[PDB]
């Protein structure tokens, strides 16, 4: 009585179709540049895993990101470069640009192209509908590409999506939680942002696939459209599914934990309780209403789903008709 299994219902064996050197991260070698092109210039973040700092690259007089990482097993540090070589050059994907060794730390440094990113408060005064379709349509093309290319993000959430806005440039970062598919495979459930976890995360549903990063992406939406960053805003994993489930409704939830005969603790279902499912207009008012359109709305009811084989592709997303008027635009001569 374990749970039923669940394969991705596209791009299932991109991975079982590639030669073993493609996915098989551990027996990578890295190819070590010269840390001392770089001169660190000022601090940005601070993570559990990663400094991260403005550089220069002296010989070029170019900025860039450096990310020094933590002490961690070369096994880690592996799958993370491994899938930054093999997505190198896709849309709207982050380019690695060098891996040195910090001469302080001695442990890897990843050096990036540098974006310009536009500060939040700034972007969320001022981003328009149009300004929405655009950047869900470049971040669609980053998640159809790395999930064509077998892998997963993991960690799909506003602060892992740079973007320099006078620009209209987008780029996908933080690939540190990416993972390769292999269809079958349990993987870990301590993934992603607690406000963008899949319900398969939160019911502990271990053989998951591409479609947790379309869970995430509609969060994200979610909270653009109706300007509620973030829109699930549980106070713990087990909360997180009760902040969900008073939206989308118990009785769905209750239909997809059967359907893959999922166990609950007796004290779960006690906090989930009995909610409606709610309509996505109920979270329409007058200072969101401008982002808002029945396009929008269809389209985050199909992202929004609890059983993630029944979520949009990223490519399916792609045609949605709330795209229509990017794709317009973007059908240039050149
Ligand atoms: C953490 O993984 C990554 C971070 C960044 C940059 N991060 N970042 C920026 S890029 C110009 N600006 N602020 C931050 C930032 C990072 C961590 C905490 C706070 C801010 C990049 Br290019 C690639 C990564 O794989
Ligand atoms: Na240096």
């Amino acid at each position: 009585s374990g749970p039923v299994p669940s394969r991705a219902r596209v791009y299932t064996d991109v991975n079982t179709h590639r030669p073993r050197e493609y996915w098989d991260y551990e027996s990578h070698v890295v190819e070590w540049g010269n840390q001392d092109d770089y001169q660190l210039v000022r601090k940005l973040g601070r993570g559990k895993y990663s400094e991260v700092f403005e550089a220069i690259n002296i010989t070029n007089n170019e900025k860039v990101v450096v990310k020094i990482l933590k002490p961690v097993k070369k096994k880690k540090i592996k799958r993370e470069i491994k899938i930054l070589e093999n997505l190198r050059g896709g849309p709207n994907i982050i380019t690695l640009a060098d891996i040195v060794k910090d001469p302080v730390s001695r442990t890897p440094a990843l050096v990036f192209e540098h974006v310009n990113n536009t500060d939040f408060k700034q972007l969320y005064q001022t981003l328009t509908d149009y300004d929405i379709r655009f950047y869900m349509y470049e971040i669609l093309k980053a998640l159809d590409y790395c999930h064509s290319m077998g892998i997963m993000h993991r960690d799909v959430k506003p602060h892992n999506v740079m973007i320099d806005h006078e620009h209209r440039k987008l780029r996908l970062i933080d690939w540190g939680l990416a993972e390769f598919y292999h269809p079958g495979q349990e993987y870990n459930v301590r993934v992603a942002s607690r406000y963008f976890k899949g319900p398969e995360l939160l019911v502990d549903y271990q053989m998951y696939d591409y479609s947790l990063d379309m869970w995430s992406l509609g969060c994200m939406l979610a909270s653009m459209i109706f300007r509620k960053e973030p829109f699930f805003h549980g106070h713990d994993n087990y909360d997180q599914l009760v902040r969900i489930a008073k939206v989308l409704g118990t009785e769905d939830l209750y239909d997809y934990i059967d359907k893959y005969n999922i166990e609950l603790d007796p004290r779960f279902n006690d906090i989930l309780g009995r909610h409606s499912r709610k309509r996505w207009e109920r979270f329409v008012h007058s200072e969101n209403q401008h982002l808002v359109s029945p396009e929008a709305l269809d389209f985050l009811d199909k992202l929004l789903r609890y059983d993630h084989q029944s979520r949009l592709t990223a490519r399916e997303a792609m045609e949605h008709p709330y795209f229509y008027t990017v794709v317009k635009d973007q059908a240039r001569m050149g």
